[PDB]
């Protein structure tokens, strides 16, 4: 999928979690985010096309994808314990991978 | 100074940018959060006493203090361009910086 269809799909689900009340409803979710994640965790992105794929600047914005991706894990794992709420409050602290990216490379 | 000593400083001083009487102050309290995260990063954190400094959670724990660094830097440069606001800004995002590190190892 391309990059704004993947980032639909990261928005939408943050909201999911936060609407839910359940491990099944906030796994779910948070798995669909994480194959979002991993869809564009490699692609240089329209501002970067002019740097190397190991240039400051890529490296930094394969990290941003690469550690999104190692938050949602953790996320899901603590869906996977049951902890509903737990998992709720970590997939809200994603926000921050999200803006950092974002500010960096939008 | 310990790495309680380092956290406390790192909390007063991003108060004191929230709150800042005025534009100098916030360069100032940067200028200290940047010595006080280069200072943590060599530390031990309780949490992870045990581990060596070859650790995959103390690579994690030194990281996330260069990356805050980096980003400290960042907002130095807008408060000496003059451009006070937007450093206040910037100032304020790095509370994800303290957030994400603390909800691995705090
Ligand atoms: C970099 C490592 C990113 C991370 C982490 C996240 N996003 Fe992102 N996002 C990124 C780019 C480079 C872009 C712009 C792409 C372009 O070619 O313009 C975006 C864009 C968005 C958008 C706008 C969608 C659109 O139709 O234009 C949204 C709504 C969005 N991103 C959401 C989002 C969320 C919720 C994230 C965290 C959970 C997130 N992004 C992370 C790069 C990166
Ligand atoms: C890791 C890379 C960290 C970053 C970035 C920040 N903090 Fe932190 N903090 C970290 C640890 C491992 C701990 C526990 C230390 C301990 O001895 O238990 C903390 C703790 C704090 C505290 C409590 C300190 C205390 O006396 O118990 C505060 C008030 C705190 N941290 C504030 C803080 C702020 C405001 C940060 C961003 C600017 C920040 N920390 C970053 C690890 C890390
Ligand atoms: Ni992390
Ligand atoms: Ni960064």
């Amino acid at each position: 999928a391309d990059l704004e269809d993947n980032m639909e799909t990261l928005n939408d689900n943050l909201k999911v979690i936060e609407k839910a009340d359940n491990a099944a409803q906030v796994k779910d979710a948070l798995t669909k985010m994480r194959a979002a994640a991993l869809d564009a965790q490699k692609a240089t992105p329209p501002k970067l096309e002019d740097k190397s794929p190991d240039s400051p600047e890529m490296w930094h914005f394969r990290h941003g994808f690469d550690h999104l991706v190692g938050h949602i894990d953790d996320a899901l794992k603590l869906a996977n314990e049951g902890k509903v709420k737990e998992a709720q409050a970590a997939a809200e602290q994603l926000k921050c991978h999200c803006n950092h990216c974002h500010q960096h490379y939008r």
